[PDB]
This record gives structure tokens, C-alpha cells and sequence, in this order.
RNA sequence: AUGAGGAUAACCCA
RNA sequence: AUGAGGAUAACCCA
RNA sequence: UGAGGAUAACCCA
RNA sequence: UGAGGAUAACCCA
């Protein structure tokens, strides 16, 4: 085992499939970026600390990029127009059991299936009305 | 178009699924629970906003409740150990598109997806490795 | 050689044996816990450094569930009852050579083994005499 | 009965076999060495104290010495080239049972014993990885 | 996944060989050791960092350690008489694709093989004429 | 004889391999240079010096150009949208024989060989973990 | 009391 | 530690 | 930044 | 000396 493996972060069913890979786990951070440019890749982060005595806090970042080609200088360089930003801490007690915390995973997976009041109002740029 | 309806929050096939529903709306923040007593409950918030001049922001929280050895509607103290806390904040820059919003949403589905990384380390108490 | 792996820290002759699976390898400190929540699980880590131009040290860090009368599961607290800390330091001068280190190896064997004095003292909540 | 005797620290199949014998039990500090020069003897040191209202912490020391003959002003003195240290501390809540105590001595056996991780890790000069 | 793992420094056909393996990865400085006396061990560290808004920077360090026997007063220990230090600093901006990267890793490789000016100067304790 | 010679110094095949020649030697360096606009070539710089009483340190230097075409004015020049700097020193103790220097050698190129932890963390845009 | 603080080791440091 | 605080994103603010 | 030094993740201009 | 920066045989502590 291991689990610190690349895997699928945008599904296109196997074609124009974004696919992020382990890349750095220096100070505790592991980190995975897609096979780009530093300056136009997808980047994701995750970090586990004892937040306090009886917590333990995950905190996990993703970077989406809109890819662009500059033209500084009159010279072309491969660049990010902007980029979308996810920020997710998770705080869980140190009483979870491993039943407790696959509760915690299927209830964030719920959230966010397709159909779903959350997610649809992203998609369209609204609210929840 | 109506998006604030009640969904299921914890899929188990059927049979013993959470389902959350609308219970909230004050100041533009839409809230759903589940039917338990409130210091029991799946909760469920979502609001969005104009985070500056250039970018906007859904904030979504979710609150699971601890399971194992829960005593159904009983007064279980302290409240910190029976509870998990999700925070989620998604800036978007105002440039993105509905199909910008499309792959965003994609992005989190798969970061989140069964087998992957992150959720695989949750499930199990870990960290990356 | 990767000696990062799962293994058996409560020997009980095949029924009842606790193993220990790796968990976290944040900042280069190797973590392994058993499968129960964070309150009530065996926990082992440990890292090693160069702790002067001398020596160098291995800090190992095990955590043992108080089992009798436990609640599998459940919330118990205070949480300084229900657990022992181990705490082990191993400074080893530079110039040690695989052999030397062999010989210390054995000798934290000896130490600990069944019937002798240190051992009999502990599982008996005892001090010498 | 008195468990404070004397015992294997180092074993080579009765050949080599560094034993260790009681020494002194001065200030409730129980103190075993190996026949030798109190400057190239082995030593191990124990002693428990109630070090809180509901805690109580053993300290064991062992000291394995790398043997020599040095020439301090043209004389022969048997000495000590250098000295791995190990300590250890071990805390352990008043509730815990005689059961509960065996269960950590097991943890502390299994944690070195051959061919698991950390021993192998301490004998080749090497981290986990 | 992982590429903190041991490996083949020196390489003499199949015997003679000299590994290195993994020993700390502590505050973003990966490190690797060759087993045997850390006194007479080859050392490898190696570090990435966003040096400036454009680039990043890796800092790699390799020790070639001349083995050899100290004697003083009789005594003995495996020393190094001197060592041989190799210092690299590598800069690569952002911009930098993976297919940019693996021309530099064979620009890199190109610059150190046999026969090539470089190593052959080196190698025979020369300069460039 | 003559080690200021022609070399390739990117091997790509037979074709597409990146050919650097002597240009200048000044005050104790070296320079090699691919042909063509010097504002896209790759250079590579070498020298020798003695650092102190007993070191002798090589200052070796790689330039890796990311050949582009600006246009200013509608007037375009061939540059480089970047560069990419390598850049170490390596130090050698006087005492060190030709035998020692292969080693050294020997040492540089399996850092660097294909498949190991450092050349492939680059080629990836990545660190170690 | 805590330290993946140090040691020349029943001591010392924050 | 808390924020439906901000960000140019393992940072900053109250 | 250094064809700046080193006892090497330190130090100097 | 620097896991100090760079537009790179320069520059900073």
C-alpha cells in the first residue's frame, strides 16, 4: 500500500481526462499536479495536523486554471488567465471510528452527485432558490 | 427552476439512506437537516457571494454527526466529540462560464470519488503516505 | 528495501493479534495505527536524525489502549486514563557500524524479554524490589 | 520472590552472552552492569515514580559501550571508545489492569522484534521509507 | 507511489555497488545515506523551492567520503579522511513543461558522460586545455 | 591532445542531438556554445582553480535556452523566452588520487541516471516525496 | 508538565 | 481558536 | 549575485 | 558559508 497515487480529477470518459500525479510532500503537505507547465497546472494539496487535543483538522486545496498563451514582451509563454480556488477543512474528533469517518466521506460525495441542489447552482451561476 | 428541494446526503443503496431536508432560508443562507434533534443531525448550508470585484464565493458547510454508540435523541456531551465539521469555500473568478463551472464541479466529484486519494485517507483515520 | 510496512505489534499466537498499518509519513515521520478510531488505537511512530555532529537518534513514540472494561467505539474520557505513552530514545554515536547496531538491537531485545526483570515489573504494576 | 536479578541483556546462543547482575539500589534507582570496569561496563537503569495524581512513569536506561584499549600517558587503561544510549519512558494511567499492562509489555516486545520495521531500520543504519 | 527510495550511486558492474537509502526528510531536505558508519557514508540531500515568482530552484549535495582508520591512543574508529563535495543548483521557470524538463535532465546527463571534456578532466585530475 | 573540445551535449537519437563547441577561453574558463544565433544557444562553462591550501574546486555551468521568435514593431529576433541554470561546484581534496576522481565521476553519473529519484523529480516538475 | 531539544548520561536547556 | 473575512493561494487580516 | 571559503542545508562580500 | 536571489564568471547577508 500507499495511497499517495495519481488518479482522475476531471472525468471525460478516457479522453481529455485531467489526471493529477504525487509530485511533492515536503513539510507535511503532499501535492499533486497534472502533467503541465508549473505555470498552467491543476494543483492539489492535503495536510492532516492534531489540530487540538481531541481533533484532528484535513485540509485540502484544488487549483482549477483557465489556460491561456501570453504575449509578454512579444513573446509567447504558456499561462493561467485565472484560476478557481477549493478550500476544505475537515475538523473530526478522535472518537470517529473508521465507520464514523466512511459516514463523514459518503455524506461529501452525496453533496456534490450530479442532479443535486449544490452542485446544479454552481454549474449555473445562481444561488439556492 | 426551484434548486432548494430536499436530496439524499448518505447514499447506502436504498436502504437506510440520510435524506436532507430544507429547513432554513434565513439571509440568503438555505439550510437542510435531517429528521433527528438538532445536536444529531446531518446539516447542510450553502450561501454565495460577490467576494470582491473579481470574484465570487459559495461557502458550504456540512455537519456529520458521530455514530458509534450514539444513543438516539439522548443529551450526549461534550458536543465536540460527536460532531465532524466540513467547511468548503469556492471562489470562482466572474469570467468563468457556465462549462467553466462545469469542469469545477467535475474537478470536485473526482477528487472525492471512492478508490482516490483523499476520501481513501479519510475513511481509514490517515494522512498520505 | 522499502521497510515502511504493516506488522504484528500484539502478539497473541494468530487469534487476537494486533497489527499496525502504516498511516502518515508527514515530515519524513513514519506512522502506523491499528483499525480502531484515534482514541482507542494503537499508535507507533518514528524518525531519525542527526542530533549533533556526533550522533545520530532514533525517536520512537508508541501508544497503548487502556482495554479492560472499554467501550468499543465510544467517547472516554478523560483520555489521560485510557492510555500509556511509550517513549523511546536511541542516541547512536557516528561510528557505529551495521554490526554495532546489531548488537543494540539485541540488546533492547534482551531487555524486554519474557521473565526478565524490567518486563515482570511492568505487567505487574510493579518497581524492583 | 524479588525481581531484581540478574539476566540476559545481550544474547549469542550462550557464547558472548552479555549478562547483566544487580549493582545498586540507591535513591530507589534499581542499577544492573556486566562484569567489567565500571568504565567498559554495560548498564541498565530503572526506577518508577508516581509521577502525577493518576500516572505512573517508569525511566529505563541502557548503556552499550564500545570497548577499547587507550594509552593516556604511555599506560594501558581498559576504556570506552564510545556509548549508544537508550531511554526510555513509560507512562502509564493508575487504572490500567494487570491485563492492561501485559498488553503494553506484548506492544514493546513485537515493536523489536526481528524482521519488523524499526529493528531493521536501527541495524542498517538506515530510516524508514 | 513514491520517489524517496534507494538507489544506486556508484555503480561497479553488479559488486562494489554503492547504495543509498532513504534516512530523513525533514522541513522540505530530502536526505539519503549509504548504510555502515555514518562517519564513512556517502550523503545525497536534495530540496525544491519557488526561489522567486518565476522559478524554482533545486538544490542537490553529494558526499564522496575517503574511507579510512583513525588511531589515537590506541584507539580506533572508521573514519573519513576527507570528502568530496559536489554542490548543484538547478533553476527552471514556471513555464517549463515536463518536455522542457526532460531536455534539461538529458542536458544534465549529456554534460557528465564518458569521454565528454568535463568528466574526463575531472577524472584525471585536470583541467580544461 | 586537447579536452577543449567539440561535444554533444543533448542526445536526442542521431538527429535533434544539441552539438556545443570551444568558443573562448579566458582567464581560466572555458566556454563551449551550440552554433547559431548565440541569443538561442546553449552554453556551458568550466574551471578550475585551487580554493585553498588543500581544495581544488571545479565551477561547471549549463544554460538550457527556450528558443523563441520575438516580435517588436513587426521587426522580429531570434531569442530565448528563458533560461534554465545549472550551476555546481565541486571540491576536491589534493589528496585525492585519479583512482578517487572516477569514483567521484562515477558518483556524479549514477546521481543522475535515468530512473533515479533526482533525474526523474526534474523531469517531472517535481520534488520528492 | 511538554519538546522528532542537547549530552560527555539518574544530568542540562526552553 | 472563530469569521456566509480577503487573496494574487501551504498566505494575510480581525 | 559571486570561476567567494568551508570542517557542508553553514559562513563571508 | 548560505535548501541566499538573479536578467548568470554577477549580486546580497
Amino acid at each position: 500500500a500507499s495511497n499517495f497515487t495519481q488518479f482522475v480529477l476531471v472525468d471525460n470518459g478516457g479522453t481529455g481526462d485531467v489526471t493529477v500525479a504525487p509530485s511533492n510532500f515536503a513539510n507535511g503537505v503532499a501535492e499533486w499536479i497534472s502533467s503541465n507547465s508549473r505555470s498552467q497546472a491543476y494543483k492539489v494539496t492535503c495536510s492532516v495536523r492534531q489540530s487540538s487535543a481531541q481533533n484532528r483538522k484535513y485540509t485540502i486545496k484544488v487549483e482549477v486554471p483557465k489556460v491561456a498563451t501570453q504575449t509578454v514582451g512579444g513573446v509567447e509563454l504558456p499561462v493561467a488567465a485565472w484560476r478557481s480556488y477549493l478550500n476544505m477543512e475537515l475538523t473530526i474528533p478522535i472518537f470517529a471510528t473508521n465507520s464514523d469517518c466512511e459516514l463523514i466521506v459518503k455524506a461529501m460525495q452525496g453533496l456534490l452527485k450530479d442532479g443535486n441542489p449544490i452542485p446544479s447552482a454552481i454549474a449555473a451561476n445562481s444561488g439556492i432558490y
